């Protein structure tokens, strides 16, 4: 839609920013606030009028050779308080207040490199890791628990790279280097037992160490929509959003056009195409496109800084309209992109350390 560019800024470090993430828990009244990520720091800034993105503190890791990769927003279950939780190479998931960036506590298991974070849409404690070991790990930020490991030689069989939650967070679809595109349902007897579970632990008044679950088997799989690394994935009700670096988003879903996505079995060997947003020059990987609070829009930039962002609000997915967004100064590869949670601000951020804002 109708969006200006109304500032920049770019990061003292000059590293690329491979994450930005808008607080969707912000309070009403307050000014928005987003985070990015690159370097060996997190950062926030909030929006104010005539364009103006204030900085506001950093969270720097004592490692100077820490890159961190993700963000992604949570909020304390008890007090309301925003959290943010951020990761990268050292595999080490820190969890950071936002109002002092003081890390309140961290999680390890992968000792690998983590991709990408994501929290469940109904559970703020629950938070996904995808990692360059090929794993995804889920674990519970209120008991300090690892609820499951989703892997095995039937996961993924090199690095996880993207990974999302259904509407509902009963299942996650997950992508990687090895091109496929596997879901694992978690709202199995199992997993919900386990996640309960998960709840019920405390080390202070019992003996046993918390088990995780071993997830090994996916519950439905296919290398058949890419042919290269899959490297952002989004739900779109039962539908998927997908991309690699072919200059192209495909729509698509497990089965046939009429098999409902509860009913797909493991076995299930075919996939539908409801269609295909293709763009330019964004065929290096690691390029994340973001969609609104709604899912009413997609945005994604590419590798000479173009931003496209596609109206999804039409009758199927193949008529979405697209719309492009340029600025004579931003010509470096745009990594990820997010909007604000009133839609009014969109973010892209940059190899060269630099921060794109563009308002409605």
């Amino acid at each position: 839609y109708s969006f200006k560019c109304v500032n920049s800024l770019k990061e003292d470090h000059n590293q690329p920013l491979f994450g930005v993430q808008f607080n969707w828990h912000s309070k009403e009244g307050d000014p928005l606030v987003f985070a990015t990520v690159g370097s060996n720091r997190v950062t926030l800034y909030e929006c104010h009028s005539q364009g103006e993105i204030r900085l506001l503190q950093s969270y720097v890791d004592a490692d100077a050779d820490e890159n961190f990769y993700t963000c992604a927003w949570t909020y304390d279950s008890n007090t309301s308080h925003p959290l943010l939780a951020v990761a990268g190479s050292r595999g080490i998931i820190r969890i950071i207040n936002p109002i002092t960036m003081q890390c309140i506590k961290h999680y390890v298991g992968h000792g690998n490199a983590i991709n990408e974070l994501k929290f469940h849409p109904r559970d703020p404690n629950l938070l996904l890791s995808v990692s360059k070991d090929h794993a995804l790990r889920l674990w519970n930020i209120q008991t300090d628990t690892l609820v499951a490991i989703f892997g095995g030689v039937e996961g993924h069989r090199d690095e996880v790279l993207s990974a999302d939650y259904d509407l509902l967070g009963e299942k996650i679809m997950s992508c990687g280097m090895d091109h496929s595109l596997k879901l694992w349902r978690i709202n199995s007897k199992r997993m919900m037992n386990a996640i309960k579970e998960s709840y019920d632990y405390n080390p202070n008044k019992t003996n046993r160490p918390f088990i995780s679950q071993k997830i090994h088997f996916p519950d439905f799989s296919t290398r058949d929509i890419h042919r290269n690394y899959v490297d952002c994935v989004r739900w779109l009700g039962d539908l998927i959003l997908s991309k690699s670096c072919e200059n192209a988003i495909v729509c698509w879903k497990p089965g046939k056009m009429e098999d409902d996505i509860d009913k797909i079995k493991p076995s299930e060997s075919n996939v539908t195409i409801l269609g295909r947003f293709d763009y330019s020059q964004c065929d290096i990987w690691y390029m994340r496109f973001s969609m609104d609070f709604w899912q009413k829009m997609l945005a994604l930039g590419n590798q000479v800084g173009k931003l496209y962002v596609w109206d999804l609000e039409v009758e199927d997915p193949h008529k979405a309209k697209c719309t492009t967004l340029t600025h004579h100064k931003c010509g470096a590869a745009i990594r990820q992109t997010s909007f604000s949670r009133d839609s009014s601000i969109l973010i892209a951020v940059c190899d060269d350390a630099s921060i794109w804002r563009w308002d409605r």
